[PDB]
């Protein structure tokens, strides 16, 4: 809960909407992780370009698994 800061940052340059699976670049130069679109959708459209940074936090459910959501 409180105290546990989970703020990540990812770029669109390494995003693959067509495939439905992008990537995140936490830190700005190191290891990259895979991300899946679970709760990242709008009501209309999305006008974004490569290079745009996004923000999100890893959430862990009761099952024990964790994933990223609400990537804006």
């Amino acid at each position: 809960g409180s105290g546990e800061q989970l703020r990540q940052q990812g770029t669109v340059k390494w995003f693959n909407a067509t495939k439905g699976f992008g990537f995140i670049t936490p830190g700005g130069g190191g290891e990259d992780l895979f991300v899946h679109q679970t709760n990242i959708n709008s009501e209309g459209f999305r006008s974004l370009r490569e290079g745009e940074v996004v923000e999100f936090e890893v959430e862990a459910g009761p099952d024990g698994r964790s994933k990223a959501v609400n990537v804006t």
